């Protein structure tokens, strides 16, 4: 027997194939930023992509563990250009703001049904978003004292690109 | 400049979009085993589309290195129920040699056009198929000799379960 | 001068009576499976019954540090005997499905009366809950799938007995 | 087929029940020196009544190894108050010597039956008991010299609080 | 952009500034113990108001990670004396229970604002201060117990000087 | 009985709150920089409140080690606003080039009274501040070369970043 609402199930599935897009969509800045030639830059986006998948999986675990099963949905085709690097950076933070937003309604809905289970569980994603967020905006920072300079993207590319 | 053709280019970037179902599609098989109890079944689909992911990327980097761009497309809803372990692992061989065939496609559009580094590349992921496809075979025939023994059953799930 | 209200500290104290219970059921059930002869089974519940001891020390060390002090109730007799293995585990089931209810109960509680330092000391219970309960469903669904063929519960038996 | 008795089963399993109250007993002591504020003492208390629950656990395999079942009965609600941590160990030497007493009224009733394996069984609780009353009455003598000294009631605090 | 609003941001500098005076008053209760010789209680106030810096530092990062910035304002000269030992200690305990309270402030204002970041984010600061308060009413029961007797309150000044 | 003169005791409490308030418009400064994204710069001036509060504590021991007694005085509110990385630096130099002269003016009272312990001790922090006017002098210097030029600002940001 299912011990989560199938509304509570059904917001969480609906994240878990909103993680997906969201690695779907990270890989798409990756081919952007081959496309112009910034390895490091996509290797970025490669590694967000993986992160944003191991997001999924978190919830694909909770929700088996609930006794709940998911549903794999079509994955719409996400943008595949933008009009230069911080202009995908923004587009990254917007996103991520949005997947937050997602996650905040996921937590108000599981408390009003008192599924204090559910709320504690999105505690770990709460705090995570914060990171996330802030990896973009420090980015966008760097970019902006960078205002085009070829040499300071250069180390922000090589930078970037180190990520383990 | 792209040093492979636009009718190369797009049949590699169909067959990347290609890889990243098949991916999608072992997840969707992962979430029917979760369902029905077989955490070891699930496992081994989970690292089947952990496999498959690694096929999409190298047809990434090999359409950059060609000076090629990558654009992502929509991915299908795949089916998420299956007849039982089965039915679903009929259904995956079905679907490796459909993959089998789509890269012989491509190999005979390559060879046809004389791109001889594409028809070069391509023998890996034949090599490969010859591989998942006996993988799959394999298993088939010990759920056939099987014929539904549950003391049979839970040996393969924990065998499968082990794969690294 | 205790910080928790006396409404708090007779939840708390309350709980910590019922995790001994909890303890004792569990090792009551172990007495059932070693009459039965499934020494493994047995032992899973032994370990399960010092699992449930050491959720009842940490209500014990919450409640001093709030000022508070634990009062040790009588416990009650607690069934000897269940009508199978499954019946037993599915009792089991039940009342971790109690069990987590009760800590709801005491959370809300703590909320009402903005006790914030308990609300979040019980978040670490309904994580934990959701643990034990997934454990029992597990165990119940592979018994599910034995349907008594003896070849596959001894199976069960020395896996369950090989909890550490 | 069981080879012990049913009045040597009933008198074991008597016992159990009451090794069982003896770790709850001394659980509550440790909850009187905890609201004193004597966190070794209560230490050392806390470690008694998990000795008494090995003692309870050996009962417990005995029973089966001679063909019996074991019977879990309710536990009494033992005292929460003490007048003080002289009166507390008073009271510990009391039922200590309580303990002795219906140890040697088992082996006085196998001996009767001419049940050697019972009686046998019983050595090693009655040299314990040897020990666990002498350890008493080396703290009971220490408070006496103590006088209620708090210089030397602290040094044996952290002493009994250093027990492992 | 700042995604806390100003009215979540001023409720955390001001804490952050507390935080801050918090670090000065044990510092100041150190000079008072070190006027009065104890060594052992004033090194334990300079080691307690070293772990108020790092409650600042914590608040000042999560401030900058949601968009914030902080200001720092004027230290209230903080008292200079007291009337003997337990009289510093129970300053010091009703000063970490005004410091949870403020932290209460803080967690009710986010959750209305339901800025559920901010709310998890306090969650640490909820369970430190079970800790810290807890802290320093063993140091009072301690010095109760000792009624002045300098044999004992040279072991707690030894003993608090040891403190890591 | 205190053996420093009543001046002097002044004069070196007057110096230790002098030195607290030093350390708090350092880390006004970081609060500064990390409002700019300048983390690198930001860290530096961490460190150096760090810094500043040990030499408070030299003069705090060195009080006590004369038998005076220390009393803690209000911190002002510092400036948590620059004109820039440049012009922060210029007001670091500017105040320890103040802090310097107040050291000497310790010394040259202490010198006066012949209280040679005092002057003595004083020499370290003569010669600390040497090394401290410096290093803001050498960091001036570099600003003054890059003229703005954010690509030498960048490898000057993470080398200040690596202070430990
Ligand atoms: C160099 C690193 C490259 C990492 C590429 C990662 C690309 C992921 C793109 C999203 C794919 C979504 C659909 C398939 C999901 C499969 C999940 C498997 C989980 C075990
Ligand atoms: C092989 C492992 C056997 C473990 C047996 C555990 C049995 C516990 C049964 C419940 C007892 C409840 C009453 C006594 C509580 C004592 C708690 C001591 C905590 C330190
Ligand atoms: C032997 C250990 C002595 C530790 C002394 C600590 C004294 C701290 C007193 C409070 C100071 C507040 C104003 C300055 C804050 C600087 C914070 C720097 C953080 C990196």
């Amino acid at each position: 027997m299912m011990v989560i609402s199938e509304k509570v199930r059904k917001a969480l599935n609906d994240q878990l194939n909103r993680e997906i897009y969201s690695s779907y969509l990270y890989l798409s800045m990756a081919t952007y930023f081959d496309a112009e030639g910034f390895k490091g830059f996509a290797h970025w986006m490669k590694k967000q992509a993986q992160e944003e998948l191991t997001h999924a999986m978190k919830f694909y675990e909770y929700i088996y563990r609930r006794g709940g099963r998911v549903e794999l949905e079509a994955i719409e085709k996400p943008p595949s250009n933008w009009n230069g690097i911080k202009d995908a950076f923004e587009a990254a933070l917007k996103h991520e703001e949005f997947v937050t937003q997602s996650i905040y309604n996921i937590l108000e809905l599981a408390s009003e049904e008192k599924d204090h289970a559910t709320v504690s569980f999105l505690k770990w994603f709460v705090d995570e978003q914060v990171e996330e967020e802030d990896q973009v905006r420090e980015i966008l920072d760097l970019l902006e004292k960078a205002n085009g300079q070829m040499s300071v993207i250069f180390q922000l590319d090589r930078y970037l690109g180190q990520r383990e």
